This record gives C-alpha cells, structure tokens and sequence, in this order.
C-alpha cells in the first residue's frame, strides 16, 4: 500500500532569502571558507554537549565520542560534514535554519555588496548559508536528546522542508550534507580537503576525520 509522509514547507525570512540569492547569483572568490563555517558550527555544537555533561553525565548516553567526520562522496556528488554536538530540537532548527531573522543579516549583505570577502560571514553569525557558495542544496539531518530525528533541506528559491527523517538515525548531533554544483567538486577530492581543514579549522578542539572512499 502506498505509504504517507508529513513534510512542513516553511519560507525563509525575507532579508535570510536576500541573502541566500545573493551568495547564489553573484560570484565571489575565496569560496572554500564554507568549510571552515560549518566546521565552527560543529565545534561550538560539540562544545553545547560537553559542558552541559559535565553538570549531567547522562547527556552523553546518546554517544560518548564528541568528533567531527569528513565525507565525500564523487559518486553521489556530496560532501558530508557529521557531528556528535548537542543536535536540534524541531524548534530549534527551524528556529536557527531560516524562520527568524538573524541579527546579522542586513549588516552582512551591506557589507558584501561593499566588496567585503564572504570569508566576513561567521562574524555575523549566518556562516551556514555559506554552504550556498559551493552546493545547489544542503540537506541537515539532526538529532537532538529532547527529540526526534529531523531532516531540514533547501535549494533556495525561498523556501524549506522540515520532516521527521526516514534515513539512518544518529545518536545525537547534526549531519550537513552538501549537494555539490557541477563546478565545485574540488570539495570531493581528498588533498583539497586537507588543504582547506589545514588552512582554516586548526584550533578546532574536537578530533576531526576525513572519510577517503577506496
Ligand atoms: C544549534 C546547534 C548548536 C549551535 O552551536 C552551534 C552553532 C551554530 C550552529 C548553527 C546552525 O544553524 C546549526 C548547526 C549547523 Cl548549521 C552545523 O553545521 C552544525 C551543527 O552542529 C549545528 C547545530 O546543531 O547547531
């Protein structure tokens, strides 16, 4: 018999869409800090479950190993970034993935537009999008010990779904798969991928792996 899914659509805040069609239409060097981005992410999601166990070690019954992994995937055209950080609530990705307005936004795209490299995007604290720089979609699969596993995706044109995940479950955290242009599957290739972890995330505190297919 034919199976039922719910899927939520909800639309970007208006300036975060803004944001998102310009890192989409216009061309900007230096495109490799997207890496570096959503490596923060991950460190200050493994950060939110380290301390919050130190007060209450059964947070961690969820997994024990606070890491970050490293997955490409030229078969499918798709780098995978994967965390075991504190992970999100529903509310709380859609509340962090697009609905609220971020306090950055404006200033940001002023910015750019200014001539600022998009390298400036973690300062205002929208770096995720920069995902957008190198992937026509980015889905997020995340898992957070106060809820259910939830699968976030968007290629942009202003709009998102937000749907319990019907893929592998995670224990906690929150996996970034990016679905890489036709133009930007340097990102696959494992020298690249050393280079730019090398270059821009080395002070992450967590131990990071990288994932080379054989
Ligand atoms: C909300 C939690 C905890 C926050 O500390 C992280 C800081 C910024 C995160 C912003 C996000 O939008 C979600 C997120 C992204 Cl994008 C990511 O790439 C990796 C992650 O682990 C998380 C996450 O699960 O973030």
């Amino acid at each position: 018999p034919m199976e039922e899914e719910e899927v939520e659509t909800f639309a970007f805040q208006a300036e975060i869409a803004q944001l998102m069609s310009l890192i989409i239409n216009t061309f900007y060097s230096n495109k490799e800090i997207f890496l570096r981005e959503l490596i923060s992410n991950s460190s200050d999601a493994l950060d939110k479950i380290r301390y919050e166990s130190l007060t209450d070690p059964s947070k961690l019954d969820s997994g024990k190993e606070l890491h970050i992994n490293l997955i490409p995937n030229k078969q499918d055209r798709t780098l995978t970034i994967v965390d075991t950080g504190i992970g999100m609530t529903k509310a709380d990705l859609i509340n962090n993935l697009g609905t609220i307005a971020k306090s950055g936004t404006k200033a940001f795209m002023e910015a750019l537009q200014a001539g600022a490299d998009i390298s400036m995007i973690g300062q205002f604290g929208v770096g995720f999008y920069s995902a957008y720089l190198v992937a026509e979609k980015v889905t997020v699969i995340t898992k957070h010990n106060d809820d259910e596993q939830y699968a976030w995706e968007s290629s942009a044109g202003g709009s998102f779904t937000v749907r319990t995940d019907t893929g592998e479950p995670m224990g906690r955290g929150t996996k970034v798969i990016l679905h890489l242009k036709e133009d930007q599957t340097e990102y696959l290739e494992e020298r690249r991928i050393k280079e730019i972890v090398k270059k821009h995330s080395q002070f992450i505190g967590y131990p990071i792996t990288l994932f080379v297919e054989k």
